[PDB]
């Protein structure tokens, strides 16, 4: 739309490949980002190292704009790229600029903040409330009903790898092929190889 | 100034200890502010567990939430803890002070920043701690806030084992024998309501 072309006219526009790190935890935040084309995980790590999936970003969505509305902020997590990216980038101080003649554009970045503090929040009661089975039950089924889906015979086929899921629920790549197993048993699901079919 | 002008355009209401301001599931039409008192944010399970997301204070705005697209539902209940002065103001008359000076949504928007954070960072330990480590981050948590006084021994904070439960996702009778345990482990010290983190 006219609003994202014009502020998209006032970024820098770079491509990272797949796997690359848009954003590091810790770094000094000065810069927000937009997602013209691909896919991201947000991350964060515990003292092992052990990774923990925030949430995906993908086309159309801000990052890096935790940062923006303090000075001498950090960046709260890890940002990687899940595939070739495009990404726009544009300076905290310029963006404060473009909200001043349209403040339509921290509408749209607002929104989307809005929006990721509720799901983050029923993160939060998904892990203080469901055992690992429910998490894992919960996540498969909003997978499935996601666009990448792939329509099967039995329900919605889809494609991640246990360490994925661990990743998203909070549990090792064991436990989760333990899980899968139980749920194959159930016939709620059938699990091919990387592949999962959501009956 | 900005707040000044802010708050002129809105009713102010009075609620009592206790009194939910927001209830979860409510259509979302209305934005708040917090002018005196302090407040909790929660959500409940099937079994009507409650856990606390957050503490807001003085100059908080609540209900933030569905301000960006119609048809949303409240996310979460919020709940009194002292009695509160509360602004409120018709999301609709929000958006009009917006294009007047969108420093009034730079403020709102750096509270919903903070909260994710925040939020964010309860997420890590719900996934990665166990109930004596979450207990443990939160207590170092309450010391850091500015209502956390000096002590000789460390930072003194003010909360109830209640409290603590409803943060970290355990009974109050486990947070109590958890305390115990850290006192123990000379890691903090009680008193009745009165906790100093070492
Ligand atoms: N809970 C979350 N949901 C979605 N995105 C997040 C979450 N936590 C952090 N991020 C993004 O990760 C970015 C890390 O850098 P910033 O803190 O500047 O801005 C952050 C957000 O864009
Ligand atoms: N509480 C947890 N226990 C184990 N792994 C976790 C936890 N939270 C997140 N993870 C991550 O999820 C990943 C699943 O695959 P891995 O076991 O190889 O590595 C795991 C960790 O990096
Ligand atoms: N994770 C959180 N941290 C702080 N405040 C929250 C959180 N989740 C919800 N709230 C507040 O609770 C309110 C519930 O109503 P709203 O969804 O309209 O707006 C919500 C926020 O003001
Ligand atoms: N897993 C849990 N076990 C017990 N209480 C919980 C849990 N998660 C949240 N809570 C809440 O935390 C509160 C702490 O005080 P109560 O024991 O009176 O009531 C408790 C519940 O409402």
């Amino acid at each position: 739309d006219p609003t994202l072309e014009w502020f998209l006219s006032h970024c820098h526009i770079h491509k990272y490949p797949s796997k690359s790190t848009l954003i590091h935890q810790g770094e000094k935040a000065e810069t927000l980002y937009y997602i013209v084309k691909g896919s991201v995980a947000v991350l964060i790590k515990d003292e092992e190292g052990k990774e923990m999936i925030l949430s995906y970003l993908n086309q159309g969505d801000f990052i890096g704009e935790l940062g923006l509305f303090e000075e001498g902020q950090e960046r709260s997590a890890w940002v990687r790229a899940k595939t070739a990216c495009e990404v726009a980038e544009i300076s905290y101080k310029k963006f404060r600029q473009l909200i001043q003649v349209n403040p339509d554009i921290l509408m749209r970045l607002s929104a989307q903040m809005a929006r990721r503090l509720q799901v983050t929040s029923e993160k939060v009661g998904n892990l203080a409330f469901l055992l690992v089975t429910g998490r894992i039950a919960q996540t498969l089924l909003n997978l499935a009903k996601q666009p990448d889906a792939m329509t099967h015979p039995d329900g919605m086929q889809i494609k991640i790898t246990r360490q994925e899921i661990g990743q998203i629920v909070g549990c090792s790549r064991e436990t989760v092929g333990r899980i899968l197993k139980m749920l194959e048993d159930q016939n709620l699901i059938s699990a091919h190889g990387k592949t999962i079919v959501v009956y």
